């Protein structure tokens, strides 16, 4: 149980991600640093392929929660940090409301001294004019709470949880998310009891960038675990 030595101090961060929605081809590159100590995130992505058919908000889940901020209370429950330096698989179905779904299959590892989140991204039965594949979600990302919950038949932990994104008519997009992650190497890892993660986001752009991209700032911190007289 020694990973998360790793994440004493602030580490670099490389996010590759190669993506296909109903035929359309995309390529997302992102460079950046992780502050686990402070749970902050701070990452800057670019659509190497020209324009992102998709919006940029229905991508930030799917683009390294080892980085989250747990208590000194809870560290024993903090299954990221324990599978690395191997990391783990993070796979995930996204479910959009009267709409298509994202399936997704990410490694997480440590490649050298970099953080490495390397994803396959599918999205089938999308409508061509609908809110994703027609760019109709504002550029933001409201606070949301992810409940985490272990899967001893996997040595893994599982999560379920809604994302609401801001329709431009004032409407709200749902995106059901399923999530399942399980280590990659044999050794011993941390089977964390029920909590939840909070998060928090400010998405920007580079006044200075030409190509379609993504500035990213996000907070991540773990609770739902009562401290008590410890």
């Amino acid at each position: 149980s020694k990973g998360e030595e790793l994440f004493t101090g602030v580490v670099p961060i490389l996010v590759e991600l190669d993506g296909d929605v109903n035929g359309h081809k995309f390529s997302v590159r992102g460079e950046g640093e992780g502050d686990a100590t402070n749970g902050k995130l701070t990452l800057k992505f670019i659509c190497t392929t020209g324009k992102l058919p998709v919006p940029w908000p229905t991508l930030v889940t799917t683009l390294v929660l080892c980085f989250a901020r747990y208590p000194d209370h809870m560290k024993q429950h903090d299954f990221f940090k324990s599978a690395m330096p191997e990391g783990y698989v993070q796979e995930r179905t996204i479910s959009f409301k009267d709409d298509g779904y994202y399936k997704t299959r990410a490694e997480v590892k440590f490649e050298g001294d970099t953080l490495v989140n390397r994803i396959e991204l599918k999205g089938i039965d999308f409508k061509e004019d609908g809110n994703i594949l027609g760019h109709k979600l504002e550029y933001n990302f409201n606070s949301h709470n992810a409940y985490i919950t272990a899967d001893k038949q996997k040595n893994g932990i599982k999560s379920n949880f809604k994302i609401r994104h801001n329709v431009e008519d004032g409407s709200v997009q749902l995106a059901d998310h399923y999530q399942q992650n399980t280590p990659i190497g044999d050794g011993p890892v941390l089977l964390p009891d029920n909590h939840y993660l909070s998060t928090q986001l400010a998405l920007s752009k580079d006044p200075n960038e030409k190509r379609d991209h993504m500035v990213l700032l996000e907070f991540v911190t773990a609770a739902g675990i009562t401290l008590g007289m410890d």
